């Protein structure tokens, strides 16, 4: 019945939104004035994954950072392995690819039972690598990563910190086709303001329709909901001018399930900005910012991945990629809603409550 | 009038192409023994006809001489080869092939826009600017266009730059087909491939039962079969008898081929055919030093066409092929979804030939000594 697998991936969906709104408050902080766009649970993935290979105190504070300690192992590691199956996706309405990639020196010897485990719960690859010369350890890498995501991420890794012998590679895709698409003409090239008095020209899309529309007073913002067709939802949350600091202290889990309430069906005409974005995070200084660190320090705690107590994850990178545009399948008063200033974005999957992407837009064209 | 003096002139440049690459397989193998060599001669034509666009006097000479260019006019050699690149050029199921050439120069140089033009509508070509002061930056742009172009299948197309390059070449294709009749991938064991006498190494082999073209050779001692593919494209497997490929090698001619198929009959064969994800990346500068080209690598006064620079000289050329061999494959053909069946197991050093039929080129060329080597 799929039962336990299916309860199994609720809970750590459920659980990763509070990992991702943790995130996002520190990643805005320690960088402001930039865009932030990730996907908290592809990280979560690839930290479960390494779940299957360390022990004592980085297994623990693994645990304890991504709120893992909840539910058994066997549990664990069933629950993404059906999450990243009902995710990966190769149909025209939905794109979606999930990659974590562990690169490993060839003169250490990967233990079988963590190799074929990464394999089978996360479709997740060892590569031996040749981390004796890194020069050759980052092609490796890197036409590694452009073959398997057929050139959407070239240059991965462009710099190898001195004794690195392992490092980790996670990256998600995601490209889905609106639930009422979007007119290509009547999409014009609109200002995007990046402050109070500074603008730039960004392609911004126009719709009117029936949304689910609301204000939360608390925040100050406004929350739109534009429907995929796979059941899937992009939350758009614009907060009144000066509030998005505001915003982003208060966001939370009870946040989430409270803006619910204030949504109701209206006809809305929607002024939504274009994007192509994509996210490179050094999950070593990231997931600092969550108290995790052991798991880039050598303890002798992945002597599972292979037989050495030096063994650490010595790099490990994120990648996130959207592209959102006016793809799709095809009463009363309008309302007006236009994002053409810094706003948050959610891509919220339905089935399996999980969310996919989180990002703070402060400028749709920027890079 | 339909094409057919450009259909006659890609002949004859796809049939002289024949020759060369034969001649460049026994140099290559010569100077680098023990290595899979795995190339296209095909591409490494249409990248220095394509520079016969800009080149002049004993530059000009020397190309259509060591590729025999000099038969036909330059008119009918353009136009034979962009109808060439446009008949292969194919992004369908069945059939990904794409040959690719760019040519990445120093921004304080001024491209003639004739030549871009010409270099963009007979073959396709792209000229980019680019900022060789830098010459880490200048790596990444030029692999980073390759990668994104071909879809991650060329990667890391440039591994060095010369200080003082203002102008490289780079040429890559790759491959990617469906079978006639796929393979089963669960069949697909991992078998023994015996480098040498009494030296074996684990591959994936793949294995199928059904009619193919088969024969064999007992004066070169070597067996043929032909595997085909669903777009007008053929698998050549030449298996030489254990220590029987040095001899073949020297030697190689079309007109072996045209007599191998003599040898040849529809015949249900148990085929075992190794896995193959093969790359070969060859510095033209050297390669071509074997066919006596080496002008357009020096400073002359023969590319003002290009870029109006006294000094200008093509610094670095790069050849790349890629190819990847699976099961993949139609499907629903082979009994319900005749005779004795024989028995075809390549499993020791064997070559390669990607052989387009319309047009008869050799798409690939390749020494196939260890196929999960290099």
């Amino acid at each position: 019945q799929g039962w336990k697998q299916r309860m199994a991936a609720k809970e750590l969906a459920r659980q990763n939104m509070d990992l991702g709104f943790k995130l996002l408050k520190k990643l805005a902080f320690y960088n402001p004035g930039r865009n932030i766009f990730l996907s908290p649970l592809s990280i979560s993935t690839a930290f479960s994954m390494l779940c299957l290979g360390a022990q004592d105190s980085t297994l623990d504070e693994i645990k304890q950072g991504f709120n893992f300690r909840k539910m058994p192992e066997k549990d664990l590691h069933e629950g993404f392995h059906y999450i990243i199956h009902e995710l990966t996706q190769k149909t025209q309405d939905l794109k979606l690819s999930i990659g974590n990639t562990l690169f490993i020196d060839q003169r250490l010897q990967p233990q079988r039972k963590f190799l074929e485990d990464a394999k089978n719960f996360y479709s997740a690859e060892t590569i031996l690598t040749n981390f004796q010369n890194l020069e050759m350890a980052q092609k490796q890498i890197n036409d590694f990563i452009s073959q398997k995501t057929h050139g959407k991420i070239n240059n991965l890794i462009e710099n190898i910190d001195p004794g690195t012998v392992m490092l980790l590679a996670n990256y998600i895709f995601f490209r889905a086709r609106w639930k009422h698409e979007f007119d290509p003409n009547v999409t014009k090239e609109e200002d995007f303001f990046l402050e109070k008095n500074s603008s730039v020209k960004v392609p911004m899309m126009f719709r009117s329709g029936i949304y689910q529309v609301g204000y939360d007073d608390k925040l100050s913002c406004t929350i739109l909901e534009i429907p995929y067709q796979k059941n899937i939802t992009a939350i758009f949350i614009l907060p009144d001018e000066g509030k998005l600091k505001h915003l982003e202290k208060g966001l939370q889990v009870d946040t989430f399930s409270r803006w619910k309430t204030l949504l109701s069906r209206r006809v809305v005409d929607v002024s939504v900005p274009r994007l192509h974005m994509t996210g490179t995070f050094d999950l070593k200084k990231t997931l600092s910012y969550i108290g995790v660190s052991k798991i880039f320090e050598e303890h002798g705690d992945l002597t599972k991945i292979a037989p050495h107590r030096s063994l650490k994850v010595g790099e490990a990178v994120h990648k996130a990629e959207l592209k959102m545009d006016e793809r799709g399948t095809e009463m009363e008063t309008p309302l007006v809603v236009k994002i053409d200033k810094p706003y948050l974005l959610l891509i919220y999957s339905e089935k399996i409550p999980s969310v996919l992407f989180l990002g703070k837009i402060v400028n749709p064209i920027g890079k």
